[PDB]
């Protein structure tokens, strides 16, 4: 009566509906052998740096069909609004940039993540995680990228790595011969939207689903640089196992599942509910970004198997910098997903912005700012103070110190970002802003002391930064989120250290940049745009 | 320069901290070999299925050395709480009943979790997740376990699977040529008790982070059987990643890590926070559930690297029945985790309620005490939970009556494990309160479910359905399955709903069946002041 079954039985578990491209040459890492009556593959681990290094390299630069596809339709969709159409023009514009390979596509390069599967009778030596971390380095050492991760000298003193290592690295033991790798260059962005909730067969009715996907979806606002992708994972053998398929699922990973469960419990797509989440996305009218029909790409939902007593249910997306690939090492070589290097072909063969001049008493900027409704599209033109998570908690500490607010925190906007790494003979790298809400503890302290009254990020705030603002006459402007490349390339005209170089690129910088679009999200009288589609 | 850092980099990344016994004659199933210069190993794949099958059954009927510890420290201490001592005492006598290897300790048999570690030079024929899966569904066909896994049919369509089956197989690719494995038997109450948070620098401080381990603490209440091995995982490099770690933190898997972090962005435990995570704990005065000072057993914290705009945290509990084994196959054989066979050497005023009156009569008696009193439940009780509560719902949304079964008893919420040959009950205790919450004040609104019987603290909600319809909710104590069903349980008979398995409705015959009264007809919750 035993019958096993495998929670996931992919149709197509080698990704054959993926275009692969080989590495020239690459034949020479492998070698085919036989050892008691059993076809292996040795291969040099030479091979897996190799490898590593190409995809974090290609990654940055290139975007998959399905991805770009999501923009024309924003920006060819009648029922797109006028600002879904904006901010997916931009961000294709953004994509045509990076696709020059010198510009990432955004500032945020990412954590490096690896999903191998190595082959029972696939040979590497066993120093994977070594091979793979040197290919992950040599990435980030040599490209215009960015070093983002965060070491933990003690729980609460931290330095940056300088190298975006660690990596997270998930070498599975599998079947066969050959390895199999997803690699994954994860924006922080997005990785905070990934959401684990511990529910009950209460939620399991139509009704309640419905309800609860309204009231999830939400949550995610535009912190995460939407147009998302989507994933509902409902059900799971742990949390750590429901969240692993999440982040799956929304790398498209699992679209070749089935579509139907059975008695034995396994895994299962279910478009229908995916339909539903759709809906729900585009009802919402979150839009892409800044209010519309575009919050999401696509959604993929997947039902899982659970204890009686256990409804573990994980929602995450990926975001604008959507940057995943596919690889495969076998007795032919080193394969790599083709990723789409002619972007501007998705973009369309075919009074509206207020100019606000920033190099002008702080006061002056926010006498005009006054004048305009939640909403506004301004362009900026001037200095912008650049700050963000580790800076402003440096200051806060600073001033519980006794010591003032500093200076240059009360002469211009404050921006908060952290910038890749500048090319040569360019004035910036990749520019980008990051998360807004990380910063919402600090507000309303700053403009107590006579700063940080105008502020530039992206994402939705909490409601402590829309009395702040109307507290203290402030004003909280949203850029487009993810856009990175052709801010750098187009608006960022200089870039100097102004405080904290210790800190890398969480310094403190003071930047010129022209022609920087935003839109006033939060003014000096408790108006927030993203009121009525956020509450 | 280039320098490889390992995350996790344990002193005793094979575990000789720990002692393991020998399969007799387990040698036959492996085989050194040599092959291009290197040491490799054959593993005939029945080895896994042997291995899984006796780590299933073992891990159900013995606990290790720190959990029984944590239980007599309960005991001794001073400082311990009459309820601490109580309930530490009651699941240590659990535990000797289990080790008789007739009843599992819990009546939740658990998850079947695998993480297991093949080296690249161990070979198996590679069919190892249906082997390690015949194995544990032998332990859980052949032995008094449950089936406690369900199905989805469709979306909402779902049916038990009938042999606890899938398993979670998580297979690491590892150097070597050997095969190591942790197997947990994981109560989906634990399970429930594991939270993500995703947090910012601003948490990064003393003071921010004791609040916020005080104010999660909280949340996990009493519903997931305390006293809890508590882990605490500040960072991660995912989600995901940050909730295998506090999983494993809580198996006690990474107790080797170093204690200090480096530039490089290393993971380690943090004594430090680890004190204060207990003394959070101790302070709370949650207590081994019903008030106290044993909260909590023991308690890892681990602090790993992040993306400088990201702080996943997770928070997770082991709960009483705390059930992992390490195991390893390497040259000489299988070889599993030895744990404590001898319980027993660990080990150093209520009101009498008889049901078999009109359930006013009960409700009566029960109205003349204050929450906190220890009662002694004698008669039927009627067994419902997840499931069976749902299909009511539904059935009264169409019109129909709340069943006849609902409103003459007590509401047992419950699902039990196989009976044993010969006996009246397999091991048979409560299962999580708060999951049929969203029923009571339903239910009592149309004449039923006036007194329920389970574990855990529950929300605001009930308690204003109990003092608005005269109800009660009784606390078992949670996680001392196998002595209930010993001592207190006479008879058991299915009711309704024979498909769901063990989550169909029972009607069975209990004598001396302890409990607190925890919500009261009036408004108050003895959990009210530790838990508000
Ligand atoms: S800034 Fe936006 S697009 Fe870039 S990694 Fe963060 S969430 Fe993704
Ligand atoms: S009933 Fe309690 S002891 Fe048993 S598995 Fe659930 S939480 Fe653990």
């Amino acid at each position: 009566d035993f019958h096993f079954s495998a929670i996931f039985q992919p149709t197509d578990p080698h990704h054959h509906q993926t275009e692969f491209a080989k590495v020239e040459g690459s034949e020479k890492y492998v070698e085919e052998v036989e050892v008691f009556g059993r076809q292996a593959l040795k291969v040099n681990p030479e091979a897996l740096t190799i490898l590593a290094h190409r995809a974090f390299s290609d990654v940055h630069h290139f975007f998959r069909k399905d991805h770009l596809e999501g923009w024309r339709r924003a920006i060819e969709d009648p029922e797109a609004s006028d600002n879904d159409r904006y901010v997916a023009t931009t961000l294709l514009k953004n994509a045509c940039i990076a696709a020059g390979r010198v510009l990432p596509s955004c500032q945020d390069t990412g954590t490096a993540i690896v999903l191998g599967k190595r082959g029972e009778l696939c040979w590497t030596g066993g120093e994977d995680e070594k091979y793979l971390s040197k290919g992950i380095w040599n990435a980030y050492r040599y490209h215009n990228l960015r070093y983002s991760q965060t070491a933990a000298l003690d729980m609460f003193k931290e330095c940056n790595t300088g190298d975006n290592l660690p990596a997270q690295l998930d070498l599975l033991a599998v079947p066969g011969s050959d390895y199999e790798f997803l690699f994954i260059a994860k924006g922080g962005g997005s990785a905070n939207k990934a959401y684990l909730y511990q529910e009950t067969k209460a939620l399991l009715n139509p009704k309640s689903l419905r309800a609860f996907i309204e009231e999830k979806l939400k949550t995610l606002g535009t912190a995460a640089c939407p147009p998302y992708h989507i994933a509902l994972v409902i059900g799971g053998t742990s949390a750590e196992m429901t969240m692993k398929t999440v982040k799956l699922a929304s790398c498209r990973y699992y679209d070749s599942l089935p579509t139907t469960g059975d008695k034995y419990g396994r895994a299962f797509r279910d478009p229908e509910w995916e339909k539903i989440v759709m809906e729900v996305a585009q009802k919402s009218g979150i839009g892409a970004q800044f209010g519309g029909k575009y919050f999401a790409h696509q959604a993929r939902v997947i039902r899982l198997p659970r204890h009686g007593a256990s409804c573990p249910v994980g929602l995450a997306v990926s975001c604008s910098a959507d940057r995943q690939i596919l690889a495969h090492i076998n007795k032919s070589g080193i394969y790599i997903e083709q990723l789409e290097q002619n972007p501007a072909q998705y973009l369309p063969d075919i009074t509206t912005s207020v100019k606000v001049d920033l190099k002008r008493p702080i006061d002056k900027v926010r006498q005009q700012l006054s004048q305009y409704p939640v909403g506004t599209r301004v362009m900026l033109n001037g200095t912008l103070i650049v700050a963000r998570d580790i800076a402003h908690a440096k200051i806060k500490e600073m001033m519980d110190n006794g010591e003032p607010l500093p200076e240059y925190m009360k002469t211009s906007p404050i921006y908060y970002a952290g910038p890749a790494k500048t090319p040569e003979g360019y004035a910036s790298g990749s520019f980008g802003p990051t998360t807004a809400g990380a910063m919402d503890s600090y507000v309303d302290l700053f403009q107590s002391h006579g700063g940080s009254y105008i502020t530039l990020a992206k994402g939705n705030r909490s409601k402590q930064v829309t009395d702040a603002c109307k507290k203290h006459g402030g004003f909280y402007l949203g850029s487009i989120g993810g856009p990175a490349a052709i801010l750098a390339k187009d608006s960022i005209k200089q870039v100097t250290c102004l405080a904290f170089p210790e800190l890398g690129m969480e310094a403190v910088w003071k930047i010129e940049v022209e022609d920087f679009p935003a839109f006033i999200v939060v003014d000096d009288k408790g108006n927030d745009m993203y009121s009525k589609t956020l509450a």
